[PDB]
C-alpha cells in the first residue's frame, strides 16, 4: 500500500490524493506537522531533493510530483494507450498544472492578494482555460478528453474544474460541454466515493495548514501573489 | 520536420533544442520578433493555451514544455524501459527542471537580483541537485543515471550543469562523479555536435531578448526572484 508523505492538507498532493482514488487505490498517509519529524526524514535522506511530496510505492522512495502522477498514471492504464495519447494528456495536464498552481499559494497569501489572487485565477480559467477544454470536448464530441475513456487528463481537469468552482460558483457558466462533462466524471464510482463525505480528500488550505507548514519548513512566511 | 516556435533565445524552449538534438533530430524554428507575430498566432488559434513554447510534430501542434519534451523522449527512446526506469527519469528530470527554473528568469531580473539569484541557483546546486545526483551516480557506479544507457535525465542533467557552470566555473567541485559524467556526456556525438560551434543551442540571453520578449507579450517587466 502506497504511504503518501505530505502536510495534513491539499497542496502539491491533493492531485495525486485524487488520481489514487480514482484509480480506487487504498493508500495511507504520513502528515509532517513538527520541525524535528522533517529534519528526522532529511536524516534518513528518503527525500532525494529534501522535499514533499514523496510516495513509497512499489519499493520507491518517489518525489517530485508529476513523477508520481506520470507513474501511476501509468500504472493504472490512466495515460492513454499510446506516445500520442499521452502526448495529448500531458498537454492537457500542463494545462490544468498551470490552473491549480495559481491557487497552491493561496493560502500563505494576505486578504490583500488573495482577493487579487481571486480575480487572476477566475479570469485565467474563463477567458483561457475553460475555452480551451470546452473546444476540445466540442471539436471531439465524446465523453472523454482523449481516446474516448476515461484517463487522468479528466480526473485533473474536473479537479481544476471544482477548485475554481469554489473560488467562483458560477464559473462553469457558458461551457455546456464542460458542465456535462462536470456531471460524467463525477458519476464514476470511485471518484464519486471521492466526493462523498467521509473520503480522505483535502478541503480549502487554511491558516491551521499554513502555520504547520512554516514551522516545519521555515520558509514561505512572505508568500507573493 | 519537428518546428520550435518560440523566441530566438533559450527560455523554455532550450531544453527541447538539447534533447532533439541529443536524439540526432533535425529541426526548424520560428522566432517571434513582434507583437504582430504573437497576435497573428492566436488568430489561428495554434496555441492551445495561448502560450509558447509550441512545437509541431507527427501532425500536432503541442504546447506544455514537459508535454514536448516527455513525447520526444519517449519516441526515441531516452525514456527508459519501464515504468520504474520512467518514474526514475521523471524524478531525476524533475530536480534538474526546478534547478533550471530558477534561472529562467534570471535575465529578466534587475542588476542587483541577480546577484541574489545567483547565489540562490548555486546554493541550490551544491547543496541539493549536485549531491542527490553524485549519490545516484556513486550507488551504482554506472556511467549513465537510469538503466545504464543514454536517457532524457542525463541529457537534461548535463544541461542544468552547464547553466550553472556559466555563473559559477566551480560549481562542480566536490562532485568527482559528475566531473566525470560532464565529460561522458558531452562526448556523445550529437550531444558534443550540439555543443560544437554552430549548431542551433542558444547563448546566454542577452538584454535584447528580454525587451523582445516583454514587446511580443507585453508581459514579465517586473520579475521578482
Ligand atoms: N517540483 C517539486 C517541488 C516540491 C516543493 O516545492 N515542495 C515544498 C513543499 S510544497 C509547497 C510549499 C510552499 C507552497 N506555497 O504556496 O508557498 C505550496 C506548496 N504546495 O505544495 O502547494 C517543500 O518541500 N519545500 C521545502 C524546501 O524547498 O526546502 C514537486 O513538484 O514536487
Ligand atoms: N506551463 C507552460 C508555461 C508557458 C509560459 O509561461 N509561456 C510564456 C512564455 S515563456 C517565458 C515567459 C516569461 C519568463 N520570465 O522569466 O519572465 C520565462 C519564460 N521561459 O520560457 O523561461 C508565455 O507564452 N506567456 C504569455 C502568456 O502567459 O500569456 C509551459 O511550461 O510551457
Amino acid at each position: 500500500k502506497p504511504v503518501l508523505y505530505y502536510f495534513n492538507g491539499r497542496g502539491k498532493m491533493e492531485s495525486i490524493r485524487w488520481l489514487l482514488a480514482a484509480a480506487g487505490v487504498e493508500f495511507e498517509e504520513v502528515f509532517l506537522e513538527t520541525r524535528e519529524q522533517y529534519e528526522k526524514l532529511l536524516q534518513s535522506g528518503i527525500l532525494m531533493f529534501q522535499q514533499v511530496p514523496m510516495v513509497e510505492i512499489d519499493g520507491m522512495k518517489l518525489v517530485q510530483t508529476r513523477a508520481i502522477l506520470n507513474y501511476i498514471a501509468g500504472k493504472y492504464n490512466l495515460y492513454g494507450k499510446d506516445l500520442k495519447e499521452r502526448a495529448l494528456i500531458d498537454m492537457y495536464v500542463g494545462g490544468t498544472d498551470d490552473l491549480m498552481g495559481f491557487l497552491l499559494s493561496f493560502p500563505f497569501l494576505s486578504a490583500e492578494d488573495k482577493v487579487k489572487q481571486c480575480a487572476f485565477v477566475v479570469e485565467k480559467a474563463t477567458s483561457r482555460y475553460f475555452p480551451a477544454y470546452e473546444k476540445v470536448l466540442k471539436d471531439h464530441g465524446q465523453d472523454f478528453l482523449v481516446g474516448n475513456r476515461l484517463s487522468w487528463a479528466d480526473i485533473h481537469l474536473l479537479e481544476a474544474i471544482l477548485m475554481v468552482e469554489e473560488k467562483k460558483s458560477d464559473a462553469l457558466s457558458g461551457f455546456p460541454l464542460l458542465q456535462a462533462f462536470k456531471k460524467r466524471i463525477s458519476s464514476i464510482p470511485t471518484i464519486k466515493k471521492f466526493l462523498a463525505p467521509g473520503s480522505k480528500r483535502k478541503p480549502i488550505s487554511d491558516d491551521k495548514y499554513v502555520e504547520t507548514v512554516r514551522r516545519v519548513l521555515r520558509m514561505y512566511y512572505d508568500v507573493k501573489p
